[PDB]
């Protein structure tokens, strides 16, 4: 890149954005997320992403649960009243920021 | 703001977007760039900017030159044909997840 110091500031925002995205939708799981994310064109490790994760739930924005299915224990997240809140008002940075300049 | 980190983030990708834009258009003072970002929205000290403009003249994405101009000695900033390009990608970052999340 051309300016990697833009592209790593806007690829944290990106990633945060989408992952509220994806947990409004419907509940993920991590695994699931690293794969999605990869097929959006966003380059994350679960090494960066669990963190994030983690993150967003303290902030109230996510919220997970432990489910044991099929013999196994899995933590799934999804968004709280908080995050679709926040969901909005961070699309609609973006879309203004958008709308700007393009 | 709900997600203050999301806020935090994008609003930095903003601002450097926003000084490259300026300083592609035409030559700026970082006074007045001061003055312009607030008129788009953004709170931004001297403090905060003169060091996100260094920073783009040491990615060599700015270029700066002392001008004395009726007997009064300014720095003027412009974007080098590398920031115009960073520009260009920076833009093209945006308009894609732009199209993903909206
Ligand atoms: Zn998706
Ligand atoms: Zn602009
Ligand atoms: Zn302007
Ligand atoms: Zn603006």
């Amino acid at each position: 890149a051309m300016d990697p110091e833009f592209m790593r500031e806007f690829q944290r925002a990106a990633v945060r954005l989408h992952i509220l995205h994806h947990a409004a939708d419907n509940e993920v799981h991590g695994a699931w997320l690293t794969q999605e994310l990869s097929r959006h064109g966003y380059r994350v490790s679960p090494g960066t992403l669990y963190p994030t994760l983690h993150r967003l739930e303290a902030d109230g924005l996510l919220v997970s649960e432990q489910r044991v299915v099929d013999g196994r224990a899995r933590r799934v997240y999804r968004a709280t009243p908080a995050g679709r809140a926040a969901l909005t008002e961070d699309r609609r940075a973006l879309e203004e920021l958008a709308r700007e300049v393009l």
